[PDB]
């Protein structure tokens, strides 16, 4: 009755650490796809939202090198997103009055867009994560933080001072 | 002595579910940056490795629609990566002998590249995750799986039957 020789092969049994990478990538993709669709009326990707948010923590104005130090993304990636945000009227770039340094500032449109986006985004993440308990959330953040702290210095050698976000 | 009015602002305190998204994105980025550098002599991104791995679970040969059902990525993304892998001699596309259906098969070069990549990749993930205990790993996979199972159906409605990877 069950067919022979068609069950899973050895490549479907993983080391646990490889399965954890697959789990992390699948949760990142599934949450981002759903969040991005909810935020589409504001035209925000997760990375544009992350840059608006970092610049709000910096008081709406900073420099490319300070923004890059605070955020996990590669500098070329942060510059590309900032340039797109500038075309969209979210960031204003001005020459420092230091030759060649640029200051980046959020426009009032960007700050009002962030007001709206933060409120929707908090509702989205809350409803997405409602099926795990407070205890499971607190443990997940602790374990992910241990992984971040052990793995970030394998390639980021004093280049990042990531924003020390808190929760209550 | 401490300066006034320069401490963090309200945007540095997040809802826990938003902080969990930041934690997931930071761990994904930090692990991928380190892994990609170790695998660079095989010219494999994490997504090319994931497609080679899914096709090994399928016995080295499948169709674009079956591959897409098994993997989390968007179909356009899977097609773009498969097309790049075809240019690189990793995938062979042949017309089905069904008009317009394509069969995709790993080349023997791709299977030998996967032999090498899987062994390096298992060592990389093991050393990256050595700072969390077996118990913390098992709980992390359980909690991430609950998040995946609750969030994937918000946008994938019977479109995916993700490979049921196991560990021991």
């Amino acid at each position: 009755l069950e067919v022979l020789f068609q069950g899973p092969n050895e490549f479907e049994t993983l080391e646990l650490e490889h399965l954890l990478w697959v789990n992390i990538t699948q949760v990142k993709h599934s949450i981002e796809r759903a969040w991005t669709r909810e935020l589409k009326s504001l035209n925000l990707s997760t990375e544009k939202f992350a840059i608006l948010h970092e610049l709000m923590c910096l008081g709406g104005e900073s420099t490319p090198h300070t923004l890059a130090r605070r955020i996990v993304f590669e500098p070329h990636s942060v510059s590309a997103i900032v340039s797109r945000m500038e075309k969209d009227g979210l960031i204003i770039k001005t020459k420092d009055l230091k030759k060649h340094m640029v200051r980046i500032k959020l426009s009032e449109k960007a700050i009002d867009t962030f007001y709206q986006a933060l409120e929707i985004s908090n509702r989205v993440y809350k409803q997405m994560m409602a099926s795990i308990t407070r205890e499971e959330k607190v443990e997940l953040s602790k374990t992910l933080t241990k992984l971040r702290n052990h793995t970030l210095p394998l390639t980021h050698k004093h280049t990042k001072t990531l924003t020390p976000f808190k929760y209550i």
